[PDB]
């Protein structure tokens, strides 16, 4: 695909499953972005709070997104730096994430 | 700093991909989303929209056919808008899809890493 893409990493919520949010934001993500370099314009991070119903847990305990100009350049970066990136995951979680690549339709409505 | 969480939130609406199911991406983007934003008013700073292309596996479909996010300064303001306008918002979903979305509220930890 040619155009702006959004690579989503979405960790499903499970009661009692470990997800070290501080490590994820403070250590892991900055390292991942440093290795990705120009292959990612910016990243986003979020912490799940709730689902739709009152007291419903969120579907995902945590999520991130990598906003990139080229899907090809993103995958090439993930291939080359995969040992190091994948090797750091166990330091914050054992959850296997849902992985998706999407076309950015509206990056942000106000711009 | 604060006694309870009252920071920036991200409201995620995520439509699971279902083989052959209907999803009018044009209506969703140019009719539905601008209407939802109009009803949220100042409760939402901005919204985002995306179309699923693929999953991790080669030729694998995406988990979600379409996703959006409403970035809001207050959860309480978002919910107030949903009490006043949620009936209308939900009533419009049938005009572009029969897929029941998954809704999630998250704390924005990093809004964008380059800012």
């Amino acid at each position: 695909f040619q155009g702006m893409i959004k690579v989503n990493v979405m960790y499903p919520y499970t009661e009692g499953a470990r997800f070290d949010h501080a490590y994820y934001c403070d250590r892991h993500m900055p390292m991942v972005k440093a290795r990705l370099g120009s292959a990612c314009a910016y990243y986003t991070v979020e912490k799940g709070l709730a689902g739709s119903a009152s007291g419903a847990p969120p579907a995902f305990v945590a999520m991130c997104a990598f906003i990139c100009d080229s899907a090809e350049n993103f995958y090439a970066a993930m291939y080359y730096h995969g040992a190091e990136i994948l090797g750091d995951i166990a330091n914050y979680t054992d959850i296997a994430p849902v992985l998706q690549i999407s076309e950015v339709v509206v990056e942000r409505s106000d711009r």
